[PDB]
């Protein structure tokens, strides 16, 4: 650890604190995450999970009851970029590029049986080159939580990452969070109010979930044309498939990459003021 000079705190978190730091020897600038035997083994599995859309884990330093994760440094995250593009909105071809890249990242993880589990704009990092990458592989924000997690499914699938990414896609488009819940039930009920209270028709097995209550109010569903205007039909079609209640019907990352929405995908560069 002494092998690094701290430059500035870049953020806190549930797990640990994140610093911008400099390798005292190499000069390399990195993000250094400080963590307050099976965790060590799953961490070391992460070191092999290399992809251009996954923040590169450079090193894992286990010392004196402290754990340091050394990551490649990126200058900006999607949360701040959204905030900064608020007045004008992220241009659609850039939204589409970011979505496509994240779908590639997810198709990679998922094929290796790795789930992210906690996707959110704050953990999506961006560079000047137009690249976007997944970070922080798993108050706590519930806004991107899939409904099967909220309903108490213990053994949820890669589908939960697709739900979170749908939520982020919608938010880039509208410049407002899709389901800004401030408690588990508020999060659940905000989802129901927009997508309709789920039942056995749309999600077989739903009424048998651990936290499902027959007393849930019964809201009718709303049309996507109301949800994410002025996203085109291809985009609204893809979003509706990323937000299917049933995790088994929800589109996979790999099938999403084939959706017609991406027929004209390109890689624009964002304008970033560092
Ligand atoms: O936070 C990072 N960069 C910020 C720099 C300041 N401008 C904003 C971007 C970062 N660069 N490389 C990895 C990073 N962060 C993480 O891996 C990370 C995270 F994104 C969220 C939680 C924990 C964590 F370790």
């Amino acid at each position: 650890m002494e092998n690094f000079q701290k430059v500035e705190k870049i953020g806190e978190g549930t797990y640990g604190v994140v610093y911008k730091a400099r390798n005292k020897l190499t000069g390399e600038v990195v993000a250094l995450k400080k963590i307050r035997s099976t965790a060590i083994r799953e961490i070391s599995l992460l070191k092999e999970l290399n992809h251009p859309n996954i923040v590169k884990l450079l090193d894992v330093i286990h010392t004196e009851n402290k754990l340091y994760l050394v990551f490649e440094f990126l200058h900006q995250d999607l949360k701040k970029f959204m905030d900064a593009s608020a007045l004008t909105g992220i241009p659609l071809p850039l939204i589409k590029s970011y979505l496509f890249q994240l779908l590639q990242g997810l198709a990679f993880c998922h094929s290796h049986r790795v789930l992210h589990r906690d996707l959110k704009p704050q953990n999506l990092l961006i560079n000047t080159e137009g690249a976007i990458k997944l970070a922080d592989f798993g108050v706590v924000t519930l806004w991107y939580r899939a409904p099967e997690i909220l309903l108490g499914c213990k053994y949820y699938s890669t589908a939960v990452d697709i739900w979170s990414l749908g939520c982020i896609f919608a938010e880039m488009v509208t410049r407002r969070a899709l389901f800004p819940g401030d408690s588990e039930i508020d999060q659940l009920f905000r989802i129901f109010r927009t997508l309709g209270t789920p039942d056995e028709v749309v999600w077989p097995g739903v009424t048998s979930m651990p936290d499902y209550k027959p007393s849930f109010p019964k809201w009718a569903r709303q049309d996507f044309s109301k949800v994410v205007p002025p996203l085109d039909e291809d985009g609204r079609s893809l979003l509706s498939q990323m937000l299917h209640y049933d995790p088994n019907k929800r589109i996979s990352a790999k099938a999403a990459l084939a959706h017609p929405f991406f027929q004209d995908v390109t890689k624009p560069v964002p304008h970033l003021r560092l």
